[PDB]
This record gives structure tokens, C-alpha cells and sequence, in this order.
């Protein structure tokens, strides 16, 4: 985890500040399963700490004015418990610009700061991704091969970009198409986008929650000359109903992961995961965070299982979710959405072949705008300390 033996007592956090910043992904993003257009616009809520007369940005969530104010004058030793991990109460507001913030202090990046590695470093960060920008796009077109057509060329372009690997979105039927037209229509597109991606490239669906068992294993059969990664989120996760569907998928040989655990998961999701109904786990890269899924990725490590953490909605989870893949062992994916955020040159990644490159810079590596934070931090965001 994090070695936080040379940071010193005396030095406190100063300053917290807290903006808003926006953007814009490549491509506008349709519906999905359950919910409508999804669009263009991107924002990223961010806070600027000051520890010792250095600053670190990052993610800040559920951080009020009034808390952050309780915070200044705090040593930074005691934001850590007696295990040099993160407390619990400080983890969503300030984790990501704390841990920037040691990484400039230390001039490490973030990745060998958390894991624990013991062999020398050096060696780049290069993490596996995927293009999780493929949403109901189709819906205007009432013809399947156009809307075939249509999402190969939006692979096509994640492809080009150096994409390998795709998250396709099915469920159409659940409520945005007639139930068995919007099936055949999803088939038919991951069949599509199966052809685009060729032999080595991996194909992910997510259903968000759109189907129930039955539809799920309509659609696994129809793909069956399809190989597919994983099935995400095909319905609200039910142990009962997971274990009927992985015996069905031993029973024809069928070799596809089960991912789930996005959004309010049952409270159960990591036991059933360890009886084997669920081999993927998908908690957000934002809430729970970073250092949860430090701990998290330890567990499910220790069971086997893999860690996929959800990153959409938050273009600087895609970064913070490249760092962690040194701190667990059985990570599988940095999810991917090409964003531009004013104010947040993230120039230092690149994609290249199905993998994001992470830098070996400072922090995570991202590189913020002071003039353009302090502007929109006095218009419309807050101030603690100095
Ligand atoms: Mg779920």
C-alpha cells in the first residue's frame, strides 16, 4: 500500500479549494439501456490542496466548504490510521488530491507509491483499456444493418485512436425499442462489432440491467460464435439467478465472465462472488474511490477474482484507475471514454494497441491549469484556509 514513513509531522494541510471543470467527450454518447441521450458535456468536480507550501489536485466529491474548513490546520500524518491507509472520513473529498500531492512532494507517480513493490522500478505502466463509448447510437435508424453500420463505424473510430478492445451496449428492448426487435437489433450489433475488432480484440457487453435471465441467455446463445469477455450488468445482480446462469454456461462450454457491482450492488455481491456466481467486480473508481479499492483489490485477489473498476461520467477516474492497476493483481481494464477537460492536460497518456500508457510524472501525472482552477474557484467554487 502507501509508505508514508518520511512524511513529516509538521506539515499541515494549508489551503483546500474546490472547482468545477468542463468538457467534452469525442463523441456524443445516445442512451443506454435503462436512461436516455447521454450527450457531450463533461464535468469534473476537483479540489486543490495545499500541504507544506505544495499543491496537489485530484477528484473531490461530497466536500462542502464548511468541511473543508475542519480540515485546515490538520496534520497530514493524521488524515492515515496505524496501517498508512487513508481514513475512511477523508477518502471521497480529498484522497485523489492527497495522494497527488505526495506524489509531487516525492516526485513518484502515484503507481509506485501504492504498489508495494519491492523489485526495483523503472519499468512503464502499461495498462490494459477498452472503449466503453459504444451507447444506443442506432436508435434514429429503423434499419438493423444501418445501425450495424453505424456502431462499426464508431468502433472503427475508437479503433483508430488505438482501441482494441470494445463495451458494447445491449438492452435495447428493455424500454428504449419493442422488446424483441431492440434483442435482435442488440445481437445484431455486437455481431458487427465483433467483425471490426477481429480475433485478438475482446468484446464486452453491458445490458444495464435491461434483460432478465431468460433474455440474457437468448442473447449469449444467439452469440455464441461470438466470443465475448463478459457479460456486464445484465440484470440487477441475484445470486440465485447467477448461479443458474453460469451452470448454463458450463453446460455448453460457453466461456464468459460475469461482471456487475456498479451503482447501489447488493451488499451481498462480494459474497456471491466468492461462491463463484460473479467473476468481476466492477465498483466506480470515484465512489467508492481509490483507497477502498486498494483494500478491495487485496480481498478480491485473495479469492481469485478481478477487478474492473467503473469509471463513467468522470474523465480523471480514467487516469486514477491507471494507477491503481499497480496496487492489484487481477485488474483487468482501465474503462475508457476520450474526454477533453478545459483545464486538465492528461498529454501525458497515450493509447496505443488496446493499452493506456501511463507516465512516469509526479502525482497522477496530470497536469492542471493554476490561472484557469483559480478562476473558476473564485466565480463558482469555494475557498478554505490559506
Ligand atoms: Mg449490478
Amino acid at each position: 500500500s502507501l509508505n508514508i514513513t518520511g512524511i513529516q509531522s509538521d506539515w499541515k494541510v494549508e489551503k483546500i479549494e474546490f472547482a468545477k471543470l468542463t468538457g467534452e467527450r469525442a463523441r456524443s454518447a445516445g442512451a443506454n439501456g435503462r436512461i436516455g441521450v447521454h450527450g457531450k458535456s463533461c464535468t469534473v468536480d476537483i479540489a486543490r490542496i495545499t500541504i507544506d507550501g505544495q499543491t496537489g489536485y485530484g477528484s473531490s466529491i461530497h466536500m462542502t466548504p464548511e468541511w473543508a474548513e475542519d480540515v485546515i490546520g490538520r496534520r497530514l500524518l493524521d488524515l492515515f490510521d496505524d496501517r498508512g491507509r487513508l481514513r475512511e472520513a477523508y477518502r471521497l473529498q480529498l484522497e485523489y488530491p492527497v495522494l497527488d500531492w505526495l506524489g509531487q512532494r516525492q516526485g513518484k507517480p502515484v503507481y509506485d507509491l501504492v504498489s508495494g513493490a519491492h523489485l526495483e522500478t523503472g519499468a512503464s505502466l502499461v495498462v490494459p483499456c477498452y472503449d466503453t463509448s459504444l451507447y444506443f447510437d442506432d436508435l434514429h435508424l429503423a434499419d438493423e444493418r444501418a445501425a450495424v453500420a453505424l456502431m462499426q463505424e464508431e468502433a472503427m473510430q475508437g479503433y483508430a485512436k488505438g482501441q482494441r478492445h470494445f463495451k458494447i451496449k445491449v438492452g435495447r428492448g428493455g424500454r428504449h425499442m419493442p422488446l424483441w426487435e431492440g434483442t435482435k437489433r442488440d445481437i445484431a450489433i455486437v455481431r458487427g462489432i465483433s467483425e471490426v475488432a477481429g480475433p485478438a480484440g475482446k468484446i464486452m457487453i453491458d445490458a444495464n440491467n435491461a434483460y432478465n435471465l431468460n433474455l440474457t441467455k437468448e442473447v449469449l446463445a444467439a452469440l455464441s460464435d461470438v466470443n465475448l469477455y463478459w457479460l456486464e450488468a445484465a440484470f440487477h445482480e441475484d445470486e440465485a439467478l447467477y448461479e443458474d446462469l453460469k451452470e448454463w454456461l458450463g453446460q455448453r462450454g460457453q466461456n464468459v465472465l460475469i461482471a456487475d457491482g456498479e451503482g447501489l450492488a447488493s451488499p451481498h455481491l462480494i459474497e456471491w462472488a466468492t461462491r463463484g456466481r460473479v467473476d468481476v467486480l466492477q465498483y466506480d473508481i470515484i465512489w467508492p474511490g481509490f483507497t477502498h479499492w486498494m483494500e478491495l483489490g487485496e480481498k478480491l485477489d485473495a479469492h481469485g477474482l478481478r477487478s474492473a473498476p467503473h469509471c463513467y461520467g468522470n474523465a480523471y477516474g480514467i487516469y486514477a484507475s491507471g494507477h491503481l492497476s499497480a496496487a492489484v493483481r487481477n485488474f483487468e481494464f482501465v474503462e475508457y471514454d476520450d474526454i477533453t477537460i478545459e483545464g486538465m492536460d492528461v498529454s501525458g497518456y497515450r493509447i496505443e494497441n488496446g493499452e493506456i500508457h501511463v507516465p512516469a510524472t509526479p502525482g497522477f501525472g496530470i497536469v492542471f491549469d493554476d490561472e484557469l482552477v483559480t478562476y473558476l474557484i473564485n466565480r463558482s467554487g469555494w475557498s478554505e484556509g490559506h
